[PDB]
Order: structure tokens, then sequence, then C-alpha cells
């Protein structure tokens, strides 16, 4: 399918003959699914987020259905606060992101989807994640005024400033919209800037 980020990017997968509902999540590595049983050894793992860490086990080689489209490959099993399908399965359905709808670039996720932006001045590198509502960036100036807000993803919250009508421009593309700035790990464009450019996930 083509699929646009208007709304936050669910589809139903079939993992160990159960349906679940899960997020396509470009900015996450791995696929990380809420406490259910799967049918292995496992071995215990621990991953991070936006909020900190949580411990997860980890299966390998589990088939998972998503949308249709077959895969095998390590799911993590834990507390996370949504399902989401990650770049080791997105890669295996031939998951793509494009710009403008496939007229603008075509970006692969082999490895993480870190873009140049262009942010009150500054440019900086940011990850492209469909499985973030909002974009969040590391602690800069945005001069002017500000709501406290906290979000939270994975790990837990994080508290951060929202700022409104601020020009973003990604990878050459003019965006404008509320960018919250706090203390990521990663600067994180979200479903709010990617609209604007047009951005789709395509397999
Ligand atoms: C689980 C909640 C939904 C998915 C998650 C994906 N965000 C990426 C951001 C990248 C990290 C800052 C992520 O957590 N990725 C993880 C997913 C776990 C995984 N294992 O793949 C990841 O790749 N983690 C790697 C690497 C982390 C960074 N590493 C590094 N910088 N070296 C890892 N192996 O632990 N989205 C979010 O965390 C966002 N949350 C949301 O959009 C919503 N919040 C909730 C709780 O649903 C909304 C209501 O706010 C945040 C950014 C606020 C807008």
């Amino acid at each position: 399918p083509q699929i646009t980020l208007w709304k936050r990017p669910l589809v139903t997968i079939r993992i160990g003959g159960q349906l679940k509902e899960a997020l396509l999540d470009t900015g996450a590595d791995d696929t990380v699914i809420e406490e259910l049983n799967l049918p292995g050894c496992w071995k215990p793992k621990l991953i991070g987020g936006i909020g900190g860490f949580i411990k997860v086990r980890q299966y390998d080689q589990i088939p998972v259905e998503i949308a249709g489209h077959k895969a095998i490959g390590t799911v993590l099993v834990g507390p996370t606060p949504v399902n989401i399908i990650g770049r080791n399965l997105l890669t295996q359905i031939g998951a793509t992101l494009n710009f403008c709808g496939g007229g603008g670039p075509q970006i692969t996720l082999w490895k993480r989807p870190l873009v140049t932006i262009r942010i009150g001045g500054q440019l900086k590198e940011a990850l492209l994640d469909t499985g973030a509502d909002d974009t969040v960036i590391e602690e800069l100036n945005l001069p002017g005024c500000w709501k406290p807000k906290l979000i939270g993803g994975x790990g837990g919250f994080i508290k951060v400033r929202q700022y409104d009508q601020i020009p973003v421009e990604i990878a050459g593309h003019k965006a404008i919209g509320t960018v919250l700035v706090g203390p990521t790990p990663v600067n994180i464009i979200g479903r709010n800037l990617l609209t604007q450019i047009g951005a789709t996930l395509n397999f």
C-alpha cells in the first residue's frame, strides 16, 4: 500500500497466530510488542527510547505477517507503550519512505533515516520517525513564548518546551509547525512535519 501520515500508521499484524495492531515505525531499529508468549528460547535485552530504557525478551526468527506481507525476524516483547514494527521487519516487506508521494527522495530503512534539517538558523541531523506524533529537537534556543509539555515513549516521559509556528526545512523541503525542545537523545521529525513534506510509507 501507500500510507500517508495524517493519522498514526497503524496496521494489523499476525504474530504467533494472534492478530494485533502495531505502528509502522521508521524511528525504531527493532520490532517491540506488548507482553505476550512466543514459542522459543528468548534472551533478555535492554532497549531505549526518548524516556529511558526498558527490559525486553528477545525472540529470533519469528514469523510476522504485516498487513499481509510476510516477514521472519527478531521480535522484542515487553512493556512498550505501543506495539511497533521497526526497521528490522520494515526492510523485509520492502517498506520505504518517500517524499512528495514518490517524486522526491526515496529513503530505504537499512540504516536509520537520518537527514539534515534547518531550524532557528542552525543545521542539525534528525531522524524521520513515522512513529512520532510530534517533532522533538535537542536542547536549543528557539526565542519566544512556549508552553510546558510532557511527551512519552519507551522508558517513560520527558519534559519539553512547546513552541509553535517554527519553520523547519527538512532535506530542503520547507515545513512550519510545532517543535518540542528537550533532552532527547536524537532529534526526531514526527508526523506533524512529515505530512507537510508529503512523506508517505510505501510497500
Ligand atoms: C513507543 C512509542 C511510539 C514509538 C516511538 C518511536 N520513537 C523512536 C525514537 C528514537 C529514539 C529517541 C524510538 O523510541 N525508537 C527506539 C525503539 C525501540 C527499538 N529497540 O527499536 C529505538 O530505535 N531504540 C534503539 C536506539 C535508541 C537510540 N540510540 C542511539 N541514539 N544510539 C535501541 N536499540 O534501543 N515514538 C515516540 O517515542 C514518540 N511518542 C509518541 O509519538 C506518542 N507517545 C506514546 C507513549 O505513544 C505520542 C502520544 O506522544 C515521542 C518521540 C514523542 C513524539
